[PDB]
């Protein structure tokens, strides 16, 4: 999986099952495009913040806003 790829090389680490499971939900159930999470990650790598958490807070805030496509963010 790509995306599950990008984020064990940026955390320098394996994804726990609960974390490749929240994955799957935020993509899936949640209907977030993978190209947003990603998006999502890029802007943690460019912060110097890469950790679980801050990704996810990332994500929310986007989703607050409606935003689960990386075209509303802006392709
Ligand atoms: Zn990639
Ligand atoms: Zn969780
Ligand atoms: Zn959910
Ligand atoms: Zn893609």
């Amino acid at each position: 999986n790509a995306l599950v790829e990008d984020f064990e090389r940026e955390l320098g680490r394996m994804l726990s099952p609960f974390e490749l499971e929240d994955l799957q939900k935020t993509v899936s159930d949640d209907k977030t495009d993978p190209d947003l999470v990603r998006s999502a990650l890029r802007e943690a790598v460019f912060n110097g913040k890469t950790n679980w958490n801050y990704i996810q807070a990332i994500l929310r805030n986007w989703r607050h806003e409606g935003i689960s496509t990386l075209r509303q963010v802006e392709e």
